[PDB]
Protein backbone atom coordinates (compact mmCIF):
# COMPACT_ATOMS: atom_id res chain seq x y z
CA UNK A 1 0.00 0.00 0.00
CA UNK A 2 2.42 2.97 1.28
CA UNK A 3 5.17 0.35 0.16
CA UNK A 4 3.67 0.40 -3.34
CA UNK A 5 4.26 3.77 -3.91
CA UNK A 6 7.30 5.46 -5.18
CA UNK A 7 8.31 6.49 -2.05
CA UNK A 8 11.91 8.28 -2.53
CA UNK A 9 13.27 5.96 -5.35
CA UNK A 10 12.36 8.34 -7.73
CA UNK A 11 12.25 12.22 -8.08
CA UNK A 12 9.06 13.87 -8.49
CA UNK A 13 8.32 15.25 -11.89
CA UNK A 14 5.33 17.60 -12.51
CA UNK A 15 5.73 19.30 -15.58
CA UNK A 16 6.73 22.94 -15.96
CA UNK A 17 7.50 25.46 -18.64
CA UNK A 18 10.54 25.78 -20.20
CA UNK A 19 12.90 24.29 -23.29
CA UNK A 20 14.39 21.12 -22.36
CA UNK A 21 16.97 21.52 -24.53
CA UNK A 22 17.87 24.77 -23.83
CA UNK A 23 17.94 24.20 -20.37
CA UNK A 24 19.69 20.77 -20.69
CA UNK A 25 22.48 22.61 -22.67
CA UNK A 26 23.24 25.33 -20.35
CA UNK A 27 23.53 23.23 -17.33
CA UNK A 28 25.84 20.96 -19.40
CA UNK A 29 28.30 24.47 -19.70
CA UNK A 30 27.46 25.43 -16.30
CA UNK A 31 29.29 21.78 -15.47
CA UNK A 32 31.92 21.75 -18.32
CA UNK A 33 33.14 25.17 -16.78
CA UNK A 34 33.24 23.73 -12.92
CA UNK A 35 36.09 23.77 -11.14
CA UNK A 36 37.62 20.83 -9.74
CA UNK A 37 36.57 21.03 -6.66
CA UNK A 38 33.09 21.88 -7.88
CA UNK A 39 32.72 18.84 -10.58
CA UNK A 40 34.26 16.29 -8.06
CA UNK A 41 32.13 18.21 -4.91
CA UNK A 42 28.99 17.60 -6.57
CA UNK A 43 29.99 13.89 -9.03
CA UNK A 44 28.06 -4.84 -12.55
CA UNK A 45 27.16 -2.12 -9.95
CA UNK A 46 23.61 -1.94 -12.01
CA UNK A 47 22.75 -5.46 -10.68
CA UNK A 48 21.05 -3.48 -8.21
CA UNK A 49 19.99 -0.37 -10.18
CA UNK A 50 17.63 -2.60 -12.45
CA UNK A 51 16.09 -4.46 -9.90
CA UNK A 52 14.97 -1.45 -7.97
CA UNK A 53 13.88 0.06 -11.28
CA UNK A 54 11.58 -3.70 -11.80
CA UNK A 55 10.47 -3.41 -8.40
CA UNK A 56 8.84 0.01 -9.20
CA UNK A 57 7.57 -2.06 -12.06
CA UNK A 58 5.80 -4.38 -9.78
CA UNK A 59 8.22 -7.25 -10.62
CA UNK A 60 6.54 -8.59 -13.67
CA UNK A 61 7.68 -11.40 -15.45
CA UNK A 62 10.41 -11.23 -17.86
CA UNK A 63 10.01 -14.43 -20.11
CA UNK A 64 12.29 -14.06 -23.24
CA UNK A 65 14.74 -11.29 -22.53
CA UNK A 66 17.45 -9.33 -24.75
CA UNK A 67 19.77 -6.95 -22.74
CA UNK A 68 21.17 -4.39 -25.07
CA UNK A 69 24.30 -2.93 -24.71
CA UNK A 70 24.81 -5.46 -21.51
CA UNK A 71 27.98 -4.53 -21.08
CA UNK A 72 30.11 -6.23 -17.99
CA UNK A 73 26.63 -7.85 -17.58
CA UNK A 74 24.91 -6.78 -14.46
CA UNK A 75 21.54 -6.70 -15.88
CA UNK A 76 22.02 -10.09 -17.52
CA UNK A 77 22.96 -11.51 -13.93
CA UNK A 78 19.84 -10.38 -12.40
CA UNK A 79 17.47 -11.55 -15.06
CA UNK A 80 19.34 -14.67 -14.51
CA UNK A 81 18.54 -14.98 -11.14
CA UNK A 82 14.95 -14.38 -11.70
CA UNK A 83 14.33 -16.81 -13.80
CA UNK A 84 17.55 -18.97 -15.02
CA UNK A 85 19.95 -18.17 -18.20
CA UNK A 86 17.43 -19.61 -20.89
CA UNK A 87 15.45 -16.53 -21.67
CA UNK A 88 18.43 -14.15 -21.70
CA UNK A 89 20.39 -12.90 -24.88
CA UNK A 90 23.01 -10.29 -23.88
CA UNK A 91 24.23 -7.68 -26.98
CA UNK A 92 27.50 -6.08 -26.54
CA UNK A 93 30.46 -5.09 -28.71
CA UNK A 94 33.92 -7.10 -27.10
CA UNK A 95 34.78 -7.86 -20.01
CA UNK A 96 32.07 -10.19 -19.40
CA UNK A 97 31.57 -10.92 -15.69
CA UNK A 98 28.54 -12.83 -15.34
CA UNK A 99 27.26 -16.18 -15.57
CA UNK A 100 28.65 -18.12 -18.68
CA UNK A 101 25.90 -19.92 -19.15
CA UNK A 102 24.11 -16.81 -20.55
CA UNK A 103 23.52 -16.62 -24.30
CA UNK A 104 25.32 -13.20 -25.50
CA UNK A 105 26.12 -11.94 -29.40
CA UNK A 106 29.04 -10.12 -29.95
CA UNK A 107 27.23 -7.24 -32.43
CA UNK A 108 27.46 -3.25 -32.84
CA UNK A 109 23.42 -2.51 -31.31
CA UNK A 110 22.98 0.25 -34.18
CA UNK A 111 23.38 -3.09 -36.88
CA UNK A 112 21.60 -5.63 -35.04
CA UNK A 113 17.93 -5.80 -36.14
CA UNK A 114 15.18 -6.70 -33.77
CA UNK A 115 13.64 -9.31 -32.87
CA UNK A 116 10.27 -10.26 -30.67
CA UNK A 117 10.85 -10.54 -26.97
CA UNK A 118 8.40 -10.24 -23.80
CA UNK A 119 11.34 -7.97 -22.08
CA UNK A 120 13.75 -5.43 -23.65
CA UNK A 121 16.41 -3.89 -21.73
CA UNK A 122 19.07 -1.32 -22.88
CA UNK A 123 21.61 -0.19 -20.58
CA UNK A 124 23.47 2.13 -23.13
CA UNK A 125 24.91 5.88 -23.66
CA UNK A 126 27.45 7.30 -22.80
CA UNK A 127 28.17 11.38 -21.10
CA UNK A 128 30.93 13.18 -22.75
CA UNK A 129 34.15 14.62 -21.23
CA UNK A 130 33.70 18.63 -21.47
CA UNK A 131 36.60 18.67 -23.94
CA UNK A 132 33.65 17.87 -26.52
CA UNK A 133 31.44 19.80 -28.71
CA UNK A 134 27.70 19.42 -26.87
CA UNK A 135 25.96 18.69 -30.13
CA UNK A 136 28.41 15.59 -30.65
CA UNK A 137 27.51 13.83 -27.08
CA UNK A 138 23.54 14.40 -27.79
CA UNK A 139 24.12 12.88 -31.37
CA UNK A 140 25.86 9.86 -30.59
CA UNK A 141 23.06 9.15 -28.31
CA UNK A 142 20.37 9.64 -29.88
CA UNK A 143 21.64 7.21 -32.48
CA UNK A 144 21.65 4.59 -30.29
CA UNK A 145 17.90 5.72 -28.98
CA UNK A 146 17.02 5.27 -32.66
CA UNK A 147 18.67 1.78 -32.90
CA UNK A 148 15.82 0.98 -29.68
CA UNK A 149 13.71 2.26 -31.71
CA UNK A 150 13.81 0.01 -34.05
CA UNK A 151 13.11 -2.49 -31.17
CA UNK A 152 10.03 -0.96 -30.16
CA UNK A 153 8.25 -0.33 -33.31
CA UNK A 154 7.92 -4.12 -34.13
CA UNK A 155 4.93 -5.18 -35.11
CA UNK A 156 4.96 -7.15 -31.59
CA UNK A 157 6.67 -4.33 -29.09
CA UNK A 158 8.17 -5.86 -26.09
CA UNK A 159 5.73 -6.32 -23.33
CA UNK A 160 8.09 -4.91 -20.84
CA UNK A 161 11.12 -2.52 -21.36
CA UNK A 162 13.92 -0.86 -19.22
CA UNK A 163 15.33 2.09 -21.32
CA UNK A 164 18.43 4.14 -20.00
CA UNK A 165 17.85 7.72 -21.54
CA UNK A 166 21.32 9.14 -20.96
CA UNK A 167 20.45 12.87 -22.50
CA UNK A 168 16.81 12.83 -22.16
CA UNK A 169 16.12 16.56 -23.23
CA UNK A 170 16.64 16.44 -26.92
CA UNK A 171 14.52 16.99 -29.48
CA UNK A 172 14.55 13.17 -30.60
CA UNK A 173 14.91 11.65 -27.13
CA UNK A 174 11.56 13.10 -26.55
CA UNK A 175 10.07 12.75 -29.55
CA UNK A 176 11.00 8.77 -29.45
CA UNK A 177 9.58 8.54 -26.49
CA UNK A 178 6.18 10.18 -27.28
CA UNK A 179 5.99 7.71 -29.54
CA UNK A 180 6.85 4.71 -27.74
CA UNK A 181 3.77 5.49 -25.69
CA UNK A 182 1.63 5.64 -28.40
CA UNK A 183 3.20 2.44 -29.72
CA UNK A 184 3.03 0.28 -26.80
CA UNK A 185 0.10 2.58 -24.31
CA UNK A 186 2.41 2.60 -21.38
CA UNK A 187 5.68 4.21 -20.63
CA UNK A 188 6.74 6.56 -17.75
CA UNK A 189 10.51 7.92 -17.34
CA UNK A 190 11.73 8.21 -14.06
CA UNK A 191 15.02 10.16 -12.60
CA UNK A 192 16.36 7.67 -9.65
CA UNK A 193 17.13 9.34 -6.99
CA UNK A 194 20.77 8.48 -5.78
CA UNK A 195 22.12 8.91 -9.16
CA UNK A 196 24.81 11.06 -9.63
CA UNK A 197 24.59 14.68 -10.30
CA UNK A 198 27.08 14.45 -13.13
CA UNK A 199 24.98 12.68 -15.40
CA UNK A 200 21.14 13.38 -16.93
CA UNK A 201 20.50 9.93 -16.74
CA UNK A 202 16.72 8.71 -16.87
CA UNK A 203 14.98 5.75 -17.06
CA UNK A 204 11.70 4.63 -19.56
CA UNK A 205 10.17 2.09 -17.89
CA UNK A 206 6.98 0.01 -18.97
CA UNK A 207 4.45 0.94 -16.20
CA UNK A 208 1.50 2.85 -16.54
CA UNK A 209 1.11 5.73 -19.31
CA UNK A 210 2.36 9.27 -17.60
CA UNK A 211 2.42 11.56 -20.31
CA UNK A 212 3.44 15.27 -20.65
CA UNK A 213 7.14 13.66 -21.27
CA UNK A 214 8.19 17.23 -22.79
CA UNK A 215 7.32 19.20 -19.55
CA UNK A 216 8.21 16.75 -16.75
CA UNK A 217 11.91 16.83 -18.69
CA UNK A 218 11.99 20.24 -18.52
CA UNK A 219 11.17 20.19 -14.63
CA UNK A 220 14.05 17.25 -14.29
CA UNK A 221 16.93 19.61 -16.05
CA UNK A 222 16.02 22.68 -13.89
CA UNK A 223 15.46 20.58 -10.84
CA UNK A 224 19.04 19.11 -11.50
CA UNK A 225 20.87 22.06 -12.08
CA UNK A 226 19.74 24.20 -9.08
CA UNK A 227 20.91 20.80 -7.42
CA UNK A 228 24.19 20.94 -9.23
CA UNK A 229 24.42 24.55 -7.46
CA UNK A 230 24.04 23.96 -4.36
CA UNK A 231 26.55 20.95 -4.11
CA UNK A 232 29.31 22.38 -6.00
CA UNK A 233 28.86 25.97 -4.03
CA UNK A 234 30.40 25.92 -0.67
CA UNK A 235 29.51 28.25 2.77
Amino acid sequence: EVYKGDGYKVWKLEPSLGDPLELGRKTKTEMNAMTHDEFDRMKSKGYDKLRVLLDLMDRPRLGTTVDLCAGRGGWSELVKDLEGPKGITAVSLWEWMADPAIHRINANVKHLRPWQVDTLLFDGGEAFKRDQNLRKEENFNDSLLDAVDAWMMQPVPPRNFVIKIQVPYTQKAIALLEKWQVKTGKGRLVRLAGDRLSNTVMYFLSVRLETQIRGRVTTFVRELAERRKDRSLTA
